[PDB]
């Protein structure tokens, strides 16, 4: 019932995107929380929130913004559980900007960067819960089940 | 000391940038292996690789390859397993077709991407040891000892 | 009667794309397969469709994928024969990140690239015919008549 | 000995590159001509080259060219054959003009495009053998044969 | 009344960017013809325009096409006239691929490259009214005149 | 000799391009201080030093870093307090992800941005300078006589 | 009641962009002036605008410009105050262009710039106000109150 | 002698580029001359001498300048002549940001853009050179005969 994956955005903005993980997790059964926390405009909350993630119980969490999206970063600068980045698509620059604020991280602090827009959002839901699979036997069964139906159904022709 | 981690790449050309994850893993005392395996020279080395990893008992796998970078996404597809990829520099494009090629993975087949070179390499490694970290209190406590040292390393001015 | 040419694309959202080397094919009586083939969602039905193209006939395929558009390559790494890759117009970087991941191919395994989008479609069935008109005479006059309207039909003035 | 293939380029500087489709030609045993056709500074000579093509025997053309690289696709305008383009690095923009110039042909006029560089050359060549093959059983093993031995050529592990 | 600048597009499609430098030479009345030659659907066509421009009296030429915008630059390599060339805004590119294809000409055979789009095709007429003014002395006054009001017209503040 | 300008950048490896900044407000004789604060590995610190820059006395800060530069926005975050950013080159991409990073702040918290490189960051020195001159009759003739100086250097042909 | 901060853009189409940054101006009562300068179309409009900017009481001058955006560059060049600059996303290179033109001053001469579009007007308002509360603590208190409610607004979740 | 094409650049750095443009004019007998003026550093001096060209007796502006190159489109804004601008090399964006910055004007105000470098300097001279040859049948006759010796002096193959 706690959470054990936390689902971060920078603006209301990003819920279009992000909103595609929420439904994966939920689709999986994976307990998470889904917040909006702003690496510019609320710091403090986003320096709060990545320290006690997890003393909280979290396991992964899963960060999304557009622009000079420093949101996955910085959460990763303060907490040693894995930090998943999904680049939401910005208006000018289709999410270039948002990407390469992300991927390119220096050693030392890393995120684990997905796709951008609604695809890595809900790959870094995927990608988290391939994670929490590697200890929850029950949720390996669900993800393998939610893998294979994925497989099987490919059509063989386009319609 | 049977592997958790598998290190992959596409060619020997790619181990200049991949041994900084492989010197990263051995740094946190996190068994892993190291091959070359090419998802067009060798689709069906690769096919078994990634498929059979979990049952060989493989946690995490961290893939690199450069220019149009196939390998982490195809292994992705053929693994249940989380695969986090890592974009080799390329000589003309400077890994951006690395870093596209990789990254921009559809819907349905995730691959964690870092950083564009060594940077990712590394951040390959340490994403893997925070993965792997969440079920291994050993490993938990020295990477929050190597995190609190990197912290503590940082220099407050510069030599001028 | 027997398909020479086989089309395949990694999703459905493709075939407003690569209906139009399927249109050209059929324009120029090229018996050919549309078929629907993911890289990533069914790598086995790929590998099973690469391995055996050249046992059932075919001469060439032509594969359209967009984003890390990895379909035309990993094709080309099962068969002998030639594969030509078309990159979809993406969402965000408008086929960019689809061109990139289906022409830099390293040297070894090829990938005859076109344009991105309708065009690039359209230009790899085109090309698809070139390469059979070189041992069928009735296809190489068929395509040289296609080639002689399409300068023939061009206007001279704009309305 | 005739030739079956034309490979043209649009200087000696593009020699470097299109070198590599040369050596691939004549490895896998493919007679062809290596010609400099300049689609700007001899635009009459590449006409005549692209519109006499198919009547001197030619099959497949290799065209190679940077910057505004308009020699493949021009070439492509003239002739019914199929035409491979190969982006030749630039100075500036590390061949991004070369590649753009060459891949993006409007509807009708087609030009397949290879890697930026020596692998867009080298691949340009075993993607015109692979359309030869198709009608020459002999060159078919040959390319098989190629193809199966850099598959058992790639190494299992890396030098460390 | 025989044309002294010629303009010529790839396609009936570049029209709606091309029909800005057509309504700025009617503007500053400089006779001029306005054709659609494709460099690669209509290789002969171009050549034989390009290689009689400068007999048949045309002074400039400026040629607009979109993609692998090839148009400019081949039209230049068959005439000594000056060729100013427009890059069309593309689908998926924008126009980038328009505008390489064009601005990056080897050294030995120019192109006065203009702006991606209308402004491009309207800078190319000025640009050939600037050139033509020379040694037209009552077109020198129009362009002045042109220049003069373009300046004077700009507001001192927004709406 | 209080500071009234700090000049903090990601890592040692900045100082080569930062030293710019440095040597300009030293040049129009505006005390300040430089130092090495990383927003990745001393987030608390960057924290502490961006809040306390108002009541400490500084007036401008001017914040340089490379690749995913989060450095100046974080900065900007924490202080009320103008803040100019300096994209450091980097290896693969040439500092267009630093300036991307850098530059595309959403509304709410500005971080004036300058070129990629040098340049950029003795603009950053120079834009601090026009700033403290707005309140510094001093410092705004050194600037003025600065700007003039330049302008009269400039020489009127090449040597060729 | 004397402007403190010039807001100039090159054109009326700016002002769909710029607006955001007058808006902020008046929120936080900065008196200030709002001009259409073209660098190109009236070069002398803005020598002399730049050049007695100073002389009138101005301290900040924000431009924006789309493109070839030399408005900012060049005001620099005349002025010794502090110039930012807005780059406006321009229809093809969505801004590209216009932040490349603005933000890659050589040294000597700088503009602080901001995001492409509305974001950079806004911010760009925000950093001359930052500017102006260095030696006004009235504003100074009102740019603290604004600051303050940005980040206590954001929402804890999406809706 | 008088010059009737004037060559503009915005520093000595970019002497190496625009040293073409001055040779192709010398070669070809086109009288000209040769400055430095710098849009940013000295523009009152670009002012004056954009708007004094036409009655100098000047026919067609060359400017070359990187990075933010704005000499070309100022020069453009005070002048009726035309203005062909070249995009000289930028260290971090290889000219991407000098193409970007000079072929981009808006409707009403052109510059006729040419290549990143080398080429775009010795193109912008011999389009001036097709422009001046309009009216100067000496000229146009001798631009013929650098033409058609270009065209002529084209390998038939590489050397190998
Ligand atoms: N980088 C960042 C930090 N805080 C918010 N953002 C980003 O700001 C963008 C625009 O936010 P808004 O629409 O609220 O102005 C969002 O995509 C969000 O990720
Ligand atoms: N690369 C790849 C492999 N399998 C599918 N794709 C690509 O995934 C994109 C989006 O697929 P969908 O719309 O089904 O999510 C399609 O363009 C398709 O080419
Ligand atoms: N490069 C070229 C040569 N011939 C035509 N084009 C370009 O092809 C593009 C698309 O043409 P269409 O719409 O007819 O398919 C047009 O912008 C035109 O400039
Ligand atoms: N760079 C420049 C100089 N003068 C105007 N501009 C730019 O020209 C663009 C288009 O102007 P318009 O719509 O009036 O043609 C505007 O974004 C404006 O910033």
């Amino acid at each position: 019932s706690a959470p054990v994956v936390g689902i971060i955005m920078g603006s209301q903005s990003d819920w279009e995107t992000m909103r595609h993980a929420d439904a994966l997790l939920t689709e999986l059964e994976i307990p998470h929380e889904t917040l909006i926390v702003s690496a510019h405009r609320t710091p403090d909350r986003l320096a709060d929130y990545a320290r006690t993630a997890a003393e909280r119980g979290l396991n992964v969490i899963i960060a999304g913004a557009g622009g000079a999206a420093h949101l996955p970063g910085m959460c990763a600068a303060w907490t040693r559980l894995p930090v998943l980045g999904v680049p939401v698509e910005s208006r000018a620059l289709k999410g270039m900007d948002s990407l390469l604020s992300i991927v390119q991280m220096p050693g030392g602090v890393p995120v684990g960067t997905l796709a951008i827009g609604a695809s890595g959002a809900k790959n870094a839901a995927l990608l988290a819960a391939s994670i929490l699979a590697l200890y929850n036997p029950a949720l390996a069964a669900r993800l393998e089940t939610w893998r294979a139906l994925q497989t099987a159904s490919v059509p063989n022709s386009p319609i």
